[PDB]
């Protein structure tokens, strides 16, 4: 039995700094914010991946930290709202006795949250998916060791590898999301996978009325539709199925006691037959279009669970009653 | 312009006195694999010889070599009342013409509209007919006889997978499956042939069903694979959708999203400020059960999206023609 | 009812200033595959490349990034007079307008719509637009209110891959489907039931370019094309068992005559015993004649004279719905 | 060097017996014969109408109670009354005379059963292979007539044994006393004799009944067998329709003008008046470029 994770988005505003630099970039092109039609996605693609930096932390662009000397200090943290979050769940995740995975997309945010962790003296192993292959071996050792000194785990979502392990750890923070909603699956299933004793819970660090809510809303649309292709993953398999032994069975075999039982004629031609009047063919018709809204109703509302055919249905074993 | 929507009715039609003793000839000559089975390679070819003659006893007994009675062959009122559907359609008929509507009958065997002619000369209708064999002149010829204003033809006698489509019967308003085809598809392409763009009236199809023979059975595997086959439209419309790339629109929509907050805002933003220093676990307690909170809102908007409401782009309809030919 | 046939022209376009020097990067990028006097083993996917830039550098610069002159991209002349299909088409349009005819324009790239939009603007042209990205609702909604009387609207954009828009009389296909049926679907929403005049259809081509020797090439698919359908009409036929009428008309061939007859039948009338050599050699050469006016017959008949029951043409729409 | 074989159609009238047995058929069901029958009849009742006008071509004794009653004996009657056998029976003297060997081939065994009597009754040595006979005893029916120096001088075939692959190449003329629905059934019953091995001319004689059933058979048979020919050399078609461009052909897509838009160093050629001289230029080029390629046959494409 593997605990169902808990996938939980914290909803994290901007310090003034992130603000200050939110509103440079979308004045320095406010055109393109109030939006020719024959431009690339170039133009405004620029802008999405710069406020997304800015929502991470505003030490990405250039000429941002405070001056000469560059210092790590408190403000690398009190000037990112996430990293506000951040310090006071790292601070109280290590209390409880819990073990942490922290993934980005942006390596250069990993080159601040290495700087963060020596600052508050945080053991940590870290995969850049720069790092060779031998390398991220011994990091993902060092952090599954029993009894391990390190505490945090920073990774980069795609570049980890497929299939690593990392059950040793029970939390997994996501600083920024991808735009594939699986990525961040593959990132959450990390930690939440055979092996794992513990609750997974999944932090999403989301910047409020910003664009990566935004961002949010768009995983989770294309997150819903995988779901509904797969949950159909037989409709084309359904659809081209041929005639199968059991149903073409009850195909011949459906009536036919009552035609073994006739000695006249069937239904239409035993009650009434050989000579209708209209008095008797309205009560046929209007009969039958009841039977049809009944039929079609009864079908048109059912699902991909009804209608799937089994591998097992094929293989019929004998009559139910002859 | 106005297109009203067909109205789709089975027929369920017994079967006469000949009918039984064939359809039991059917399933007696053959009783050994009906009552159990044989090798699965066997049966496939056993049974479905087994269901093409039962549909040839449910639209006409004469289809069988030796069923009319015996020589001297005459076309009198046994042609009607030795079949089930006849007798049902010899006063639907009646009915249709009083009313000025005029009948599209559609088949799947060929040799059955062979019998519908003599049954159409008997009763003095007037009637075109396409074969699939007919030719292109000849067919040309036929549907401007029975569509050209002032037309003298009533009944319109087509086989119905062999239509060669893009074909214009808006004169008929009625429409009669004598059979239907095994392939949903094709019967609602058949429709398609008066129920089209040009049509003025309430178009009434009429589905010939042989009630508690097969051909009931078969009604239900047809809207099983009708239904599905909606699925595969729908699941397909899901893919699509899945893999599109962000549009501009998208994009914009992404840039705009609380830009004009943040351009208003002069100080910090949100919750940096609501508390912004560092502060107590009771705030980041707040945070985390509020975020949980719209967590739960957030999937339960999208967890009840579903197959079957999805953004149309193509009115693909599997309940619609197709658009295809079945010749 | 009649409908007009449709009257499918080449216009052939030259290129202009700007494009040239596109057209030769293009080629330049890639010199080495182009000539072909080397190894000649260049992979087909390196030149699919070629090819696809070639039909970007065909259709209008703008479509590469950074060939348009910086930001903020305005609509002005320039964005006509860059391309030879544009200046074509700026004109073209005028007349078509004045004529009180109404223009379709369908292309393969969306993008080039978006540049065709701009134009739209650019010219106080009231359109429409189906890009196979616009809603149901909307598109349903741009149909009508592009028919309706009085309408207001001129030009109606569309990507080329049982709609109706017999309100308009004009398509220009800005360029061509490697699928020649693709692009009668596209003719093929003017030019059916429903419209009353006669359908013109203007075939965009960069002349002495790669568009010229597509055109080349797809005409012989859309001719290989007739021949399968030809062929399918010859097998059909030949597999096809005597008919009930069939059968009669040979029953029936020289019963008259035979019913006539009181005594011997024909050439056993003539002698009908053991006489001359002249009797069967005459035979023999009456025969022969026959013979070769026989094999005449049906040695004059050939693909192209096939009995049509079914009228598909692959010059006519197949009845598939394209999307790309 | 394998000759083309000569096929000559020889068109034959029938014997007095023949017209009386014709019009027995033909009256004893007058009323399908002028189609006074419904369109639901099956297709049988004409069938049979047809295969006894086929027997009637042939010869008369096909029928019970045609060849003059006891008692029964093989003489010149048997020849005298079909018009097939009196054109058969100067036709293989002559044959005999000039040094060829026959293969006769009939759809009927029955009718090889005639032809048997008749070879007896005319000294002929034959051979014969039915769909009866069994595969070593039509082995060594090939081997007899295929004898260097053979004894035999006629080989009676049913058109459905023939086809098979064997060689007969030692007998230059065939005979198809009557014609198949399938033209490449005879078609094939010829090669018997035309392939490789034979040395000479092979002459195929096809006895046609004039003015009768056969006529009309033999018009539909010459319309299949040119519908089956068309088919063939159109093979080719389907095969090059779907084809992906081949890296030669994209070649010359891409090479189509790069000489003349490197040395340009400007603008294109063409860069209301103006566009009405364009449209009309190309108009031209248009209509000439659909004539050229739309007459155009599989062997070009």
């Amino acid at each position: 039995s593997l605990l169902p994770k808990k996938e939980i988005n914290v909803y994290i505003g901007m310090s003034e700094m992130q603000v200050k630099w939110y509103q440079k970039i979308l004045e320095k092109d406010i055109d393109a914010v109030n939006g020719g039609k024959r431009e690339s996605k170039t133009r405004l693609l620029n802008i999405v991946m710069q406020l997304r930096k800015c929502c991470n932390h505003p030490y990405l662009f250039e000429g941002a930290e405070p001056g000469p000397p560059y210092t790590t200090d408190e403000h690398l943290i009190y000037n990112a709202g996430k990293m506000v979050v951040l310090d006071k769940l790292l601070k109280r995740i290590q209390k409880q006795g819990s073990r942490v995975l922290i993934f980005s997309q942006m390596s250069r945010l990993l080159d601040i949250l290495e700087d963060y962790c020596v600052f508050r003296g945080y053991k940590y192993c870290r995969i850049d998916g720069s790092t060779a292959h031998e390398d991220r071996i011994a990091a993902i050792d060092e952090y599954n060791k029993p009894g391990s000194d390190k505490f945090i785990f920073l990774l980069t979502t795609r570049a980890g590898g497929l299939g690593i392990n990392l059950t040793t750890a029970d939390i997994v923070i996501l600083y920024d999301s991808d735009w594939n909603p699986q990525a961040d699956l593959q990132a959450m299933d990390r930690a939440h996978r055979i092996g794992q004793t513990k609750q997974v819970v999944v932090y999403r660090f989301v910047t409020d009325n910003a664009i990566e809510e935004k961002v949010l809303e768009r995983a989770a649309q294309k997150l819903r539709l995988d779901q509904l292709v797969i949950q159909q993953g037989r409709a084309q398999v359904a659809a081209k199925a041929a005639a199968n032994k059991d149903e073409l069975l009850s195909m011949i075999q459906h009536g036919a006691e009552k035609v073994f039982q006739t000695k006249g004629a069937f239904g239409t031609m035993a009650e009434k037959g050989s000579q209708l009047d209209d008095d008797d063919i309205d009560a046929i018709l209007q009969a039958g279009e009841t039977r049809t809204k009944e039929l079609n109703a009864r079908y048109e509302k059912l699902g991909i669970d009804d209608l799937q055919k089994f591998t097992s249905e094929s293989a019929y074993e004998w009559n139910g009653e002859d």
